[PDB]
């Protein structure tokens, strides 16, 4: 079976957990719980393919930026998230992608921008902002709620779809 070796990065907080637990065991962790690197391995089926989805979940945090460099190395692709409600996050994204592109020594890496927490009312980074960067990037943008379960399977597939491509 295809396994596609699949990297959640961004800022603390944007809910690189909650997407990769919500895809991998379908419930939304509400709780505050700080990752260091969690893997998860789920089967799944995309575009009628049964297929293992390897998933490295990073943590945020600057701390552990340097063992990002090391654990990243064989990621196949990189979901890029940011909080709809938390422009920091959204201005993060630029330092996580060229992380990215360093480490796989390469500008055309497989990745997908996730625009996560739609179902919140407060947003401050508009979709069309999120389109525009995922444009000047050439990757697919995704928005997602960690909670609702929205766009969360579109996230990882779509990275998926990338991965495929390259
Ligand atoms: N309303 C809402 N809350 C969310 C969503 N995704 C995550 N959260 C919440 O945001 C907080 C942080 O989420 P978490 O998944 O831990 O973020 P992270 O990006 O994995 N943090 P870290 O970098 O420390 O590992 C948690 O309380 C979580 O429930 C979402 O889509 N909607
Ligand atoms: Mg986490």
């Amino acid at each position: 079976m295809t396994e596609y070796k699949l990297v959640v990065v961004g800022a603390g907080g944007v809910g690189k957990s909650a997407l990769t637990i919500q895809l991998i065991q379908n419930h939304f962790v509400d709780e505050y719980d700080p990752t260091i690197e969690d893997s998860y391995r789920k089967q799944v089926v995309i575009d009628g393919e049964t297929c293992l989805l390897d998933i490295l979940d990073t943590a945020g945090q600057e701390e552990y930026s340097a063992m990002r460099d090391q654990y990243m190395r064989t990621g196949e692709g990189f979901l890029c998230v940011f909080a709809i409600n938390n422009t920091k996050s959204f201005e993060d994204i630029h330092q996580y992608r060229e992380q990215i592109k360093r480490v796989k020594d390469s500008d055309d890496v497989p990745m997908v921008l996730v625009g996560n927490k739609c179902d919140l009312a407060a947003r401050t980074v508009e979709s069309r902002q999120a389109q525009d960067l995922a444009r000047s990037y050439g990757i697919p943008y995704i928005e997602t709620s960690a909670k609702t379960r929205q766009g969360v399977e579109d996230a990882f597939y779509t990275l998926v779809r990338e991965i495929r491509q390259h």
